[PDB]
């Protein structure tokens, strides 16, 4: 029953056969100290060529072997404040950081590793390796793990790798298409036969129940478009596009930085609590931003970019939310809504209601279905500002 | 003779038979530590299922018994600074807080209870119970009271309750329609026959007196729409929608919070003194808000939402007022004005003037009547910011 | 030759017979500690019923006697810093404050009396009464005086008053119409016959002298509309509508307060020096108010209400001026300009130039006349902010 | 080649016979301690009646004598920091201050004399008079000087003056028209005959040289309109209209004061360096002024009054400039541009190019001439803010 | 694939024969202590007449000799922090500063030389000369060098110079046209014959590859227009138009100064990181600049001048960038884009794709060519703000 801004702002394109294909270019250079990954929503995997940045694997350029080694790592997720390794415990895993920041405290907090960093190199070769620093995850993120035993097995598999390891001991174009499959929001509406036979003259309680069902389906559509793992702007956004606040509250400097990272930003999406926090920051700074009109409707904006409320963005127990800056379009590579119309029996252009059966208890069943998905044409189309403290007040 | 903004901004819908029906959904979950209530204007009553949050009544799920227990509590109102219970006095009542904040000072101010809180649990079971804290009401509000004797009587009534109590000693959907009945503003206009016979050529003093009567009736309509107890935005507003100022003056952060709680806010209603206080806060913060045009009329606004003056909002002796943020509409669930037109003898579409009789003293009597009421379709349509200090000046 | 904003903004209505009638309602309640007065421009008189607030006259309700007592008081005006009574001097007068603030310093400045206050009660009864405080007028204002001898004479006149005094010793509706008489701005233009006979071909020096005469008459019209005593916005404004600045400079908080007191304010009138002071305050506060267009002409405004310069508002030697906030209209009760057109011989719709005579010295005389006045339909139509310090600069 | 704002904004009126007449009213009252002067550009002369403010000449009212005495004073100009008189030197001159401020330091800086002040009274009568204070000119200005010998000669001329002096020893209307004569910007363009015979097919180097000549003439026109002594806004502006900055940088308070002194100001003229300084002050104060559109062209403005750049306003070696606020028009008494069109041989409506002769060296000569002047109808049409420090930066 | 603002904002003019001619006037006066240079992109050369400011060459006015001496100097570039001369090392070179600032530290940092300064005079005459100060280049710039031996050779060449040197020992107009030659962006597109024979029905992969080639060519066009040495706004901008920030971050005062130096500025060009830094400065100052619409597109602006992002402006390792303020036009002397259309075989108005050959390996080759250049009609058309710190955050 709430306002659905993402549904009415994202353009909808018609897929054929319930599938879509997006061609991805992944530019990456070796030697720069950062490992680049391939991300498919929430599932991530290291680029096989990038894997060569590791010294113990430098100058090895057999595509088969690198691909196998890349395939044998395991993805793990860590929450804020969770301890991953502890000082004193023997080291047996190589950790490649894909997202988040992790502060390492030695026996003296050395520094904080971030996206593209590695720790655990020496643990791979010798069995005497011991963790001398404690890594505490300051921010939630992902991390790839390469076990010593698996790499040893791969070494015992390829003779070329043995010889290269024994000898050492003494812009790249990568095309890989991404396939999007239409997800379904489905439900069963059970209407008693009496309610369909009698209550049908001045208003249809069947039609009113169907409208309520459609509204619930649309709310689920928005919640999935925001929070789903395979597709979904919160999770299926490039790791480089996700920024951290300088101080924690959503100061206007953070909004300027969020607008810096991409061209032609269309709008901001944030929780209403987050919008209140941004307004508090604006009042503290003493500036009054203008409001712009979209569709004959006035809306708060920053630098002319409208800020739209979305209640489906989660609020963490620590009262920290996130802000999304995103451009929409097909001619300009942005975010599109994949949706198939022309269904066999449409109550609405995107909907399909079909009579299922009548039970022995005289209850008619209807199947209400809609098919939807989201596509991001280029990586630099959605930026996310994370860990935004929304419970800060002037003191 | 003053401007009537609420009369000209609230849409008016035609009721049939002088009555209206509003369907209410009351979502509530058990175990979360807050008791949810059903509010009909100023009269409040505890939800029978919510009553189960009490430990001494946990796991009892007989609808009849819970309904009876809920029916046997008494609603009481407390003003700011009034002491409800005192330390040392024996405890004999269970108090469930429906609105307001109450600070409890022990023998050391422990904390402040708020809406949905309970105190007086142990007073229900044993007669030795004694109040060890003094509860001072910092803000005016309501409170439900459950006496020990009444609960004991209910226990002596239901055998199932006795057995459950003896054993312990060792999202829910609730539909309940709300009915609105049209209220009447009526008056008698006494015009002497001489004034109707002679003073009728160039101007009608009868018609001028009728216009003055109509203006007085409209002023009474506004005062009732604001301050009435059964219906009326000040009292018939959800307890969750009523917020307290962070500091006491109406700072722009408070306005941002007031706009946060509901979607598509239409306008603000405040006393002109309150508007002056808000302007003083704006000048202190150094920001100059824009002004928007409604009906070809310029008006001060915040974030594009016009702020309309209403002199019918009371000012307390402590010089504290309240602000109302409210959206209006029928297609969008908001606040509507129930009014019946097509009266038997209409001087105006909503009015009815009828000749009553002529007295022995040659005085003609006229009956001027109008029928009006207010409906709030959804709970999240009117928000109230309370205890707004309007007598604060820079120092 | 200057811009005449009041002439071009005040609507002009046509009076019949050179007179106008305004019906006044004066609501007043007894017992509230303030005495209400009837004001006709600069002449003020106490309401006879209000006079009952005095204890020594409480419960006396003979209309004739109260009217007589009210008629026998004398109005006096006091300037800022003038001492009215001195400590030690015997008290013989009862003083009722109608306007201004007066600080009383005892043998220790007790407090400051204001509009509606009384001091000198006991001086009325006994002859031993002595002034024990010195009253210094901090602000210019008026004051009603009731002498002991006059009240004693009235007592000796009415037997009922004697009995009531001897016994004690042991919302009201009052209609009183106000009549406005059109004032005249007149002058005599003396043109030599030679100047009318010769200098008439390419330009008329007679017509140029007439235009200069008309401009002088219009300037006098504005000066009288502002500064006249009988009519005139500066003096014929309600004592409750006149406010004092919180600090002395015209801070924007003062403008907000000035806009608070009345509905639908049309514009502000202030001296250009006052406008410069307001701009200095705006710059100090750091806010830049918008400008609005009236008649295709841009003008500075506050909260959308245009601020118009008027050089006829006096500047005191202490460099303190006043600001006027006023709404104009006839359908909305405000300030109207009474003016009669259709004169026997009109050079202009409101003007009348008539040949008088030719002197023996061959000098033609012309009489240039215009008739004008101002009416204030309701008391809450003109508000005045007084003692505005306009010579304050940042330091 | 630069933008010429004054040329395109000043209205141009056609004079007849190359001359214009402006009628001046000079209101002045005696006894107020200030001497009023008549200014014709840069040449100033004391009003004969005002001369009576001097005590030694009080009550003498012979028009011939006063006119003679007024005629026998000499005008002198002083720069900032220049010492005019020194302590110890015998006093022999009476100095009347027409413009600027001069600080006098005694044996202790007494005070600062300003426009309309006098010093050197006693030096006129006795020969023993000695300067006991040193007068240092803080600001550039003018000063009238009356020598003792000249006044003594005038005394020896008029018997009436002798008798009046011997006896003492024991609003006025003054019309005086101002005549404006059109100035000429002239030049000679020498084009070789070969350049006129050959280089004439695809483009005319003769026509290109003529366009360059016209541009140079227009630049000279602007420089004279700004900086000329007889006419010219910088010098031919009323001494009362010239203000001094409160602090030295062009703070917005100074702009408000500049707008205070005259009605209907059209625009500001300042050097681009001065505009940069004003922008720096605006940024320091934290306010962002709006921009207005004239002729479809956006331009910075203050209070809706556009600020136009003019590079012809001089910058002193001390990096101090001046700002001009001026209204333009003929129906509203302001600043007009006198210019005669319809010349015998016009290349442009205001221009005249005429063939002069061909030299023996086969060089054709052309005479390019334009006639222009400026008129100020009323004294209060141009205000000048002087000694504006434009080299101030935040520290 | 990024937005190309410079391509769509610069007007394009059609050159004839692939060449353009710009007539330059170089006004310079002798004796003012600054040497003026002639700049052709990145190549600079001293004006021969200006060379006379040197004392050892004063009063020598033989054009041939001065031209020869000017021709025999060598241009050198210095980076920030690079030491050019060291104390103690013998002096053998005369250094004329053309751009940048160089701080000289003696045995005590004396001062900082800047554009037009000279150091090394005495090194020219005697061989005993020794550097007594160390010159450290605080900012990158250019510098002309005149060796002692070369000047001695020129002296031994001209007898007149010997005599003038022996004797001493005891606004100018200079026209020099600038020629612009069109540069070419060329590439070869290799398409396999199979891809051209089969993949041609529903979409042409040949046409898609051609579009990608065109986009790459346009990106190279922008990068050359910004960063090229011969032409290019960053390098081919007048040395007087290049300003240094007062503090280092791009404060609004710096933008005001950048707008001060030229008339009718069209737009600003800066890196998106620089735009973020400017927004941070605006938020710190507390002012919110307006946004203007160009081509129906909203864009941030300062004082109404739009600020356009350009990613081709380099960012130094010290995180310092530059800002460009530039006006565009042909009728108003500014920056124009030289481009020739009407090519023999145009895929696009400015493009030319031509079939080259088919290789023995059945690979078709296409030649994609475009011709472009940039012209700056007057020196005061592009201003550059340099060393702008873009990594500054509030602390
Ligand atoms: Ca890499
Ligand atoms: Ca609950
Ligand atoms: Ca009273
Ligand atoms: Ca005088
Ligand atoms: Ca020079």
């Amino acid at each position: 029953i709430t306002s659905r801004w993402l549904l009415r702002m994202l353009p909808w394109v018609e897929t054929k056969g319930g599938a879509y294909r997006v061609n991805r270019r992944l530019t990456f250079t070796v030697g720069d100290g950062r490992v680049e990954f391939v991300q498919d929503g929430s599932t991530v995997r290291v680029i096989p060529q990038e894997l060569g940045e590791l010294a113990l694997l430098r100058d090895f350029d057999d595509a088969e072997v690198l691909s196998a080694i890349a395939d044998r790592c395991v993805q793990r997720d860590f929450r804020a404040g969770e301890t991953l390794v502890e000082r004193g415990t023997a080291a047996d895993e190589l950790h490649l950081i894909a997202h988040g920041r992790i502060g390492q405290a030695s026996a003296v907090t050395l520094d904080v590793l971030a996206d593209g960093d590695r720790f655990g190199e020496h643990a791979l070769l010798d069995e005497d390796a011991r963790w001398s620093q404690t890594a505490t995850a300051e921010t939630s993120g992902t991390l790839l793990t390469l076990s010593r035993a698996d790499f040893a097995a791969v070494v015992a598999n390829s003779p070329a790798l043995r010889s290269h390891l024994a000898a050492f001991t003494a812009a790249d174009y990568e095309l890989k298409p991404r396939e999007y499959e239409l997800s379904v929001a489905q439900t069963i509406l059970r209407v008693h036969t009496r309610v369909a036979d009698l209550y049908n003259g001045p208003m249809n309680q069947t039609e009113e129940q169907l409208r309520l069902t459609i509204e619930a389906l649309r709310e689920r559509q928005e919640h999935e478009l925001i929070n789903n793992r395979e597709f979904g702007l919160l999770h299926n956004a490039d790791f480089k596009q996700r920024i951290q606040t300088h101080s924690g509250p959503p100061t206007p400097d953070d909004l300027d930085e969020l607008l810096c990272r991409r061209r032609g930003t269309k709008f901001f999406l944030a929780h209403p609590r987050t919008i209140a926090a941004m307004g508090r920051e604006f009042n503290a700074r003493g500036l009054y931003p203008d409001h712009t009109d979209l569709g004959g409707q006035q809306v708060p904006a920053w630098r002319g970019v409208p800020i739209l409320p979305c209640g489906k963005i989660p609020i963490t127990p620590e009262r920290t939310s996130s802000i999304l800056a995103l451009r929409t379009g097909e001619e300009d590579q942005g975010v599109i809504g994949l949706r198939q119309t022309g269904l066999p029996d449409e109550y609405e252009p995107g909907l399909s209601v079909r009579f299922m059966n009548i039970d022995e208890k005289a209850i008619i069943s209807y199947l209400v279905s809609t098919y939807y998905s989201a596509a991001i044409l280029v990586p630099d189309a959605v930026g996310v500002l994370e860990n935004v403290q929304i419970a800060n007040w002037p003191r």
